[PDB]
């Protein structure tokens, strides 16, 4: 019910990631670690890098164990490579436990570390199926649950500020909470609604209906989950499959048509600015994603505001934003800008993901984010994509 020791243990922002403090080795080496529900390796900087002010020094840890194996992880926008080993790991603002976990000691990388992000490694919280080099490398959370009495569940409250935070502010500000082993009721309002985890690899879910200001996008629901839909704190944007993105942007443009925005804005490349305090939130539509419910033929919806999908960026005294919805060729990605609207419960023990309105979501006096249900929805299993 209440996990005060873990409340407010995150820092960061949607554009650069949310991170938690961790310690590795004996004596403990403190590092800031990206919370990543879209990968499954615990991988930390272990050699000098221009964007790192600290890194894991294996030679200084008496509990370091060398697995004598390399790991090469190339991905779309970057790469990381390192040396596998194990060590004792703790989360200072977490459960009061120390676990023996796998650690990939990063020795070389490209477009992995971000200048000014304040994190030195990543915590892959998804399942062993997508761990590198293969599923035999036990992910951190699996080790934590196996070695302690920590319940097999974690929950995330990612807090977007609603305005830009400079270098000093982002270091001093609370970015949210990662509750390990439980649900903290102070982090949300209303009810938690659960969607099934379709398969344990990424945190895969099924979207059954999409609305833009109550208007049904009216696409075959398979299109929404082509080739998968995942919940990923390690992605900034709400990413949509090509056809869905094209249909959604046409509908968002139509709803906001009292103001014309350049093509570069809709491409998520160019910022849009308004005089201080005059952002016309009301012209932008709300977006509802209906998710498969736990009950047969039942769904629920999560509704986000433009305060979630317009990402605050510094320009002046103008309030500026980037459009945080973008195209994908690898399925839907419910990234940090979506997660910022909600308290998200990764209930691994019951193979389900919970959503509730976040106590820290940004809104205005007229509209709020929402999590509502139930809705009668038929043939929802057909919304899932196969092959
Ligand atoms: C999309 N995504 C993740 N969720 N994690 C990784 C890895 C995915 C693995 C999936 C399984 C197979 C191997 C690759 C790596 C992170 C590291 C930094 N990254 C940023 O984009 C910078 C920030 C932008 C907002 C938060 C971070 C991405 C990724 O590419």
């Amino acid at each position: 019910g209440s996990f005060v020791e873990m409340v407010d243990n995150l820092r960061g922002k949607s554009g650069q990631g949310y991170y938690v403090e961790m310690t590795v080795g004996s004596p403990p080496q403190t590092l800031n670690i990206l919370v990543d529900t879209g990968s499954s390796n615990f991988a930390v900087g272990a050699a000098p890098h221009p964007f790192l002010h600290r890194y894991y020094q294996r030679q200084l840890s008496s509990t370091y164990r060398d697995l004598r194996k390399g790991v090469y992880v190339p991905y779309t926008q970057g790469k990381w490579e390192g040396e596998l080993g194990t060590d004792l790991v703790s989360i200072p603002h977490g459960p009061n436990v120390t676990v023996r976990a796998n650690i990939a000691a990063i020795t070389e990388s490209d477009k992995f570390f971000i200048n000014g992000s304040n994190w030195e490694g990543i915590l892959g919280l998804a399942y062993a199926e997508i761990a590198r080099p293969d599923d035999s490398l036990e992910p951190f959370f699996d080790s934590l649950v196996k070695q302690t009495h920590v319940p097999n569940l974690f929950s995330l409250q990612l807090c977007g500020a609603g305005f830009p935070l400079n270098q000093s502010e982002v270091l001093a500000s609370v970015g949210g909470s990662m509750i390990i082993g439980g649900i903290d009721h102070s982090l949300y309002t209303g009810s938690l609604w659960y969607t099934p985890i379709r398969r344990e690899w990424y945190y895969e879910v099924i979207i059954v209906r999409v609305e833009i200001n109550g208007q049904d996008l009216k696409m075959d629901c398979k299109e929404y989950n082509y080739d998968k839909s995942i919940v990923d704190s390690g992605t900034t944007n709400l990413r949509l499959p090509k056809k869905v993105f094209e249909a959604a942007v046409k509908s968002i443009k139509a709803a906001s048509s009292t103001e014309k925005f350049p093509d570069g804005f809709w491409l998520g490349e160019q910022l849009v600015c308004w005089q201080a305090g005059t952002t016309p939130w009301n012209i932008f539509p709300v977006i509802s994603l209906y998710l498969m419910g736990e009950v047969t033929n039942q769904s629920f919806r999560i509704t986000i505001l433009p305060q979630q999908y317009l990402r605050p960026v510094e320009d002046s005294q103008d309030d500026c934003y980037k459009f945080a919805i973008s195209q994908s060729s690898t399925g839907t990605v419910m990234g940090a800008v979506i997660m910022e609207g909600f308290y998200v419960v990764f209930d691994r023990a019951r193979k389900r993901i919970g959503f509730a309105v976040s106590a820290c979501h940004v809104h205005d006096e007229f509209r709020t984010a929402a999590v509502e249900g139930p809705f009668v929805t038929l043939d929802m299993e057909d919304c899932g994509y196969n092959i």
